[PDB]
């Protein structure tokens, strides 16, 4: 477990190149390792006695549950010093992911969808990553598109453990309302937060994307569970969105089971789908 008050300045060991994107309770950069010229993907938070502890908590998961093909490796950690009674800056450093988010494949890829093949490469990297946090009893929290990120390779990786706002992605048993006063997380949800990004996948934008936030938040526990509009795509596919998305969590499959789902282990075409999509990158 880390100390704060043991962090060192970054100054000469990382530097920020460009911003990235955002993250829970902080900016996202595309860094520089000084000496070498590496590429890293670096958090900035300002940090607080308030919000230290929560900061603390982020930096610990991705030190030690990182190790993981799955999973955005941790570099470092680092604290920008600055006179007080003011904040000071923390540097959570992890490897970069060049080719950006999954979110940002959707945005390029010709009608914002993309073809069942790649979604189901994704999805098992995803459930992949997801067992081994909850292999070690940590819920990510905030599985979405945005999260779920690209290097070069078209190797898949999960970021920003700083929840472990937007309500489109989660599950029922999370919404507190009348009927759940006590919403809280637990492993499952991110298996519906999962199947939310696969529709995502396939069809650029997850259910509820139209209406206002407050209004898909209170119907998300309601509705029936959201499906596939196209019936384009397989019966393999439309069984595992169904697997992810049952509404009652206890009724869900749990992580390991589903990834015994069909659509999850029958992949042919693999290293041909990852060169299909690390040629896409460029
Ligand atoms: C959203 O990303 C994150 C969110 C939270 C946390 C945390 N904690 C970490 C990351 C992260 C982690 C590793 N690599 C990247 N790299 C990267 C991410 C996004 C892009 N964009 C930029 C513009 O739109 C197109 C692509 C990119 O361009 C080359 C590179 C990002």
């Amino acid at each position: 477990e880390i100390d704060l008050s043991a962090l060192r300045d970054p100054a000469g060991i990382f530097e920020l190149v460009e911003l990235v994107g955002n993250g829970t309770y902080g900016q996202v950069y595309k860094g520089r390792h000084v000496k070498t010229g590496q590429l890293a993907a670096i958090k900035v938070m300002d940090v607080t006695g308030d919000e230290e502890e929560e900061i603390k908590q982020e930096i610990n998961m991705l030190k030690k549950y990182s190790h993981h093909r799955n999973i955005a490796t941790y570099y470092g950690a680092f604290i920008k010093k600055n006179p007080p009674g003011m904040d000071d800056q923390l540097w959570l450093v992890m490897e970069f992911c060049g080719a950006g988010s999954v979110t940002d494949l959707i945005k390029n890829t010709k009608g914002n969808t993309l073809k069942e093949e790649w979604i189901a490469y994704i999805c098992r990297e995803i459930l992949r990553g997801l067992s081994h946090l909850h292999q070690h009893k940590v819920i990510h929290r905030d599985i979405k598109g945005q999260n779920v990120l690209l290097t070069e390779n078209a190797e898949v990786k999960l970021v920003d453990f700083g929840v472990s706002g937007t309500p489109y992605w989660m599950a029922p048993e999370v919404i507190a309302c009348d009927e759940n006063p006590d919403a809280t997380y637990d492993f499952k949800s991110d298996l519906w937060s999962l199947g939310i990004t696969a529709i995502e996948m396939a069809e650029g934008a997850p259910p509820l994307c139209d209406m206002h936030p407050m209004r898909a938040l209170f119907l998300i526990p309601r509705n029936p569970a959201p499906r596939l509009k196209s019936k384009k795509w397989s019966k393999k596919f439309q069984s595992f969105i169904e697997s992810c998305l049952v509404k009652n969590h206890s009724q869900r499959p749990a992580t390991e089971q589903l990834m015994k789902h069909p659509f999850i282990r029958d992949q042919p075409n693999e290293r041909q789908v990852r060169i299909q999509l690390k040629d896409h990158i460029d």
